[PDB]
């Protein structure tokens, strides 16, 4: 089979995890997608000339059993840590997600990309400089996206694949 990357999209409810994922997969923007639905998507793409399969888990937070969260964190190779630029709490929540993924994988070397979504809105509580500072402290890229306009969306996902590649070649 073609090379396969397992990606997991995490972050506070309402930040745009579903909208980002559906924009990547189906190239349209979804105004309303039930906040409580968690689903694994598949999409064949070409990244740096490489035909590959993306398995993307669009997460929805708490699970029936915490075992289920741990399972997808161990399976996942890379994580999109998403906040919304007009939501400070969602930015603060990033610390929790960073910690929890490292904790479950018991690793200090977990491919991640920090994503500030909703960049199309003038309304902004988290400046680029603040987000850049956090990503720098993690040693990971920061990308601003808009699931609505599509800006930055392929970059967010493809960068995460490239981060996974760097980990795997070690
Ligand atoms: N303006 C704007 N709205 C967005 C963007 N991404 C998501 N939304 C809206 O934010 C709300 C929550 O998005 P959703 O994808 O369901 O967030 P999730 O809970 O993280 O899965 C929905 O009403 C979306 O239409 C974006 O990039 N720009
Ligand atoms: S689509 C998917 C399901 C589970 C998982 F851990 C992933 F990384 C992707
Ligand atoms: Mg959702």
């Amino acid at each position: 089979g073609m090379t396969e990357y397992k990606l997991v999209v995490v972050g506070a409810v309402g930040v745009g995890k579903s909208a980002l994922t559906i924009q990547l997969i189906q190239n349209h923007f979804v105004d309303e997608y039930d906040p409580t639905i968690e689903d694994c998507y598949r999409k064949q793409v070409v990244i740096d000339g490489e035909t590959c399969l993306l398995d993307i888990l669009d997460t929805a937070g708490q699970e029936e059993y915490s075992a289920m969260r741990d399972q997808y964190m161990r399976t996942g190779e890379g994580f999109l840590c998403v906040f919304a630029i007009n939501n400070t709490k969602s930015f603060e929540d990033i610390h929790h997600y960073r910690e929890q993924i490292k904790r479950v994988k018991d690793s200090e070397d977990v491919p991640m990309v920090l994503v500030g979504n909703k960049s199309d809105l003038p309304s902004r509580t988290v400046d680029t400089k603040q987000a850049q500072d956090l990503a720098r402290s993690y040693g990971i890229p920061f990308i601003e996206t808009s699931a609505k306009t599509r800006q930055g969306v392929d970059d967010a996902f493809y960068t995460l694949v490239r981060e996974i590649r760097k980990h795997k070649e070690k």
